[PDB]
Protein backbone atom coordinates (compact mmCIF):
# COMPACT_ATOMS: atom_id res chain seq x y z
CA UNK A 1 0.00 0.00 0.00
CA UNK A 2 1.53 3.72 -0.72
CA UNK A 3 1.98 5.56 1.90
CA UNK A 4 -1.19 8.10 0.33
CA UNK A 5 -3.29 5.20 0.09
CA UNK A 6 -2.74 4.24 3.37
CA UNK A 7 -3.70 7.75 4.60
CA UNK A 8 -6.95 7.51 2.56
CA UNK A 9 -8.19 4.17 3.86
CA UNK A 10 -7.40 4.88 7.48
CA UNK A 11 -9.54 8.41 7.71
CA UNK A 12 -10.99 9.79 4.52
CA UNK A 13 -14.76 9.35 4.93
CA UNK A 14 -16.38 11.52 2.16
CA UNK A 15 -19.64 9.55 1.95
CA UNK A 16 -21.27 10.86 5.02
CA UNK A 17 -21.36 14.76 6.52
CA UNK A 18 -20.76 13.46 9.99
CA UNK A 19 -20.94 10.02 12.18
CA UNK A 20 -24.35 9.24 12.64
CA UNK A 21 -24.59 7.11 15.78
CA UNK A 22 -22.86 6.17 18.53
CA UNK A 23 -21.71 2.89 16.84
CA UNK A 24 -20.12 4.66 13.74
CA UNK A 25 -16.38 3.77 14.90
CA UNK A 26 -17.06 0.13 15.68
CA UNK A 27 -18.84 0.03 12.14
CA UNK A 28 -15.84 2.07 10.20
CA UNK A 29 -12.57 0.71 12.47
CA UNK A 30 -13.97 -3.02 11.47
CA UNK A 31 -14.74 -2.18 7.59
CA UNK A 32 -11.26 -0.11 7.38
CA UNK A 33 -9.75 -3.01 8.23
CA UNK A 34 -8.12 -1.30 11.41
CA UNK A 35 -9.14 -3.79 13.78
CA UNK A 36 -7.39 -6.61 11.98
CA UNK A 37 -4.85 -7.82 14.17
CA UNK A 38 -4.97 -5.68 17.13
CA UNK A 39 -7.24 -2.87 18.44
CA UNK A 40 -6.19 0.41 16.31
CA UNK A 41 -6.32 2.49 19.90
CA UNK A 42 -6.99 6.15 18.16
CA UNK A 43 -8.06 7.11 14.87
CA UNK A 44 -9.99 9.92 13.24
CA UNK A 45 -11.88 9.72 10.47
CA UNK A 46 -12.44 13.24 7.85
CA UNK A 47 -16.10 14.01 6.72
CA UNK A 48 -14.84 16.38 3.40
CA UNK A 49 -13.67 15.35 -0.33
CA UNK A 50 -10.46 14.12 -1.03
CA UNK A 51 -9.92 17.20 -2.68
CA UNK A 52 -10.64 19.58 0.20
CA UNK A 53 -8.20 17.35 2.75
CA UNK A 54 -5.76 17.40 -0.08
CA UNK A 55 -5.42 21.05 -0.18
CA UNK A 56 -4.40 21.21 3.20
CA UNK A 57 -0.61 20.50 2.25
CA UNK A 58 -0.70 23.97 0.88
CA UNK A 59 -2.15 25.98 3.48
CA UNK A 60 -0.66 26.68 7.28
CA UNK A 61 2.40 24.79 7.76
CA UNK A 62 3.05 24.26 11.67
CA UNK A 63 5.36 21.44 13.51
CA UNK A 64 4.46 17.86 13.74
CA UNK A 65 4.24 16.59 17.35
CA UNK A 66 7.09 14.89 16.59
CA UNK A 67 9.37 18.06 15.65
CA UNK A 68 9.54 17.41 11.99
CA UNK A 69 8.06 20.93 9.81
CA UNK A 70 5.89 19.30 7.05
CA UNK A 71 2.71 19.52 8.77
CA UNK A 72 -0.04 21.58 7.75
CA UNK A 73 -3.17 23.02 9.77
CA UNK A 74 -6.16 23.42 7.48
CA UNK A 75 -7.48 27.44 7.74
CA UNK A 76 -10.86 26.56 8.05
CA UNK A 77 -12.47 23.86 10.50
CA UNK A 78 -13.44 20.53 9.03
CA UNK A 79 -16.18 17.58 10.22
CA UNK A 80 -14.67 14.91 11.81
CA UNK A 81 -15.26 11.72 14.35
CA UNK A 82 -12.70 10.73 16.52
CA UNK A 83 -12.47 7.24 17.36
CA UNK A 84 -11.07 5.92 20.65
CA UNK A 85 -10.70 3.14 22.46
CA UNK A 86 -12.46 2.43 25.40
CA UNK A 87 -10.80 1.16 28.36
CA UNK A 88 -13.40 -1.81 28.18
CA UNK A 89 -12.30 -3.18 24.89
CA UNK A 90 -10.26 -6.26 23.93
CA UNK A 91 -8.72 -7.94 20.97
CA UNK A 92 -10.50 -9.23 18.67
CA UNK A 93 -13.74 -7.26 20.59
CA UNK A 94 -12.89 -3.84 19.81
CA UNK A 95 -14.97 -1.32 21.16
CA UNK A 96 -14.24 2.38 20.64
CA UNK A 97 -16.38 5.51 21.77
CA UNK A 98 -17.29 8.01 18.64
CA UNK A 99 -16.98 11.76 18.79
CA UNK A 100 -17.77 13.82 15.98
CA UNK A 101 -16.65 17.72 16.03
CA UNK A 102 -16.10 20.09 13.26
CA UNK A 103 -11.98 21.00 14.05
CA UNK A 104 -8.95 22.19 12.55
CA UNK A 105 -7.16 19.06 11.01
CA UNK A 106 -3.61 18.58 10.83
CA UNK A 107 -1.58 16.51 8.81
CA UNK A 108 1.96 15.57 7.42
CA UNK A 109 2.50 16.05 4.12
CA UNK A 110 4.90 14.43 1.33
CA UNK A 111 6.11 12.95 -2.55
CA UNK A 112 5.10 14.31 -5.74
CA UNK A 113 2.71 15.10 -5.96
CA UNK A 114 2.67 16.18 -2.16
CA UNK A 115 -0.32 14.49 -0.52
CA UNK A 116 -1.47 13.87 3.24
CA UNK A 117 0.44 10.45 4.62
CA UNK A 118 -0.44 10.96 7.96
CA UNK A 119 -3.14 12.56 10.52
CA UNK A 120 -1.50 14.42 13.49
CA UNK A 121 -4.08 16.07 15.35
CA UNK A 122 -6.86 18.08 15.16
CA UNK A 123 -7.41 21.08 16.92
Amino acid sequence: ETAAAKFERQHMDSSTSAASSSNYCNQMMKSRNLTKDRCKPVNTFVHESLADVQAVCSQKNVACKNGQTNCYQSYSTMSITDCRETGSSKYPNCAYKTTQANKHIIVACEGNPYVPVHFDASV
